[PDB]
């Protein structure tokens, strides 16, 4: 697809057996999802945005289907106001910014 | 250009005749830059992101060049952790997300 930016670039994702809406976000280094359970080990991390930092749990080697495209990588879980697909997974589906 | 996302999509911007670096950010509705002087009157705005909110100065109809493309539009100025180019200006430079 070609996604224009007149509106927020929201897509459906599937993660840990759940369907979620998420933002395709070139400004996010890594993917961050609202509180949910995921399998396996995790470790804590802080990430920063507008407003400051939040504490998240870092889960590695998690598979997400993004707009029907499967990717695997690190997923951060924590109190984000919006689900965000970051560059670590956008690369994997071949996403580019074009102008 | 076609910009891949293996690295942060940083570009040079020109604003008030000065060059700065900024992040192309599809997850941002609005363009937000670090403290700087801009001409004219400003209006209040609060923006909300991952770690809570910040107050910013909203300047309208500001001439800005992004990666060599001319734009004229709203720039928010305040204590953002990084300079971000949001959809308001990404649309002016004809940017799309493609995968
Ligand atoms: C500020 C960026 C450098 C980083 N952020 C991504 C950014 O796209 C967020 C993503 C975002 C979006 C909504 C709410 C929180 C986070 N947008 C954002 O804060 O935009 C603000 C400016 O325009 C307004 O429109 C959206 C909120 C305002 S972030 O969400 O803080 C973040 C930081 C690190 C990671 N790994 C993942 C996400
Ligand atoms: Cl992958
Ligand atoms: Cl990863
Ligand atoms: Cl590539
Ligand atoms: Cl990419
Ligand atoms: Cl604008």
């Amino acid at each position: 697809p070609q996604i224009t930016l007149w509106k927020r670039p929201l897509v459906t994702i599937k993660i840990g057996g759940q369907l979620k809406e998420a933002l395709l976000d070139t400004g996010a280094d890594d993917t961050v999802i609202e509180e949910m359970s995921l399998p396996g080990r995790w470790k804590p991390k802080m990430i920063v945005g507008i407003g400051g930092f939040i504490k998240v749990r870092q889960y590695d080697q998690i598979i997400i289907e993004i707009a029907g495209h499967k990717a695997i990588g690190t997923v951060l879980v924590g109190p984000t106001p919006v689900n965000i697909i970051g560059r670590n997974l956008l690369t994997q589906i071949g996403a580019t910014l074009n102008f």
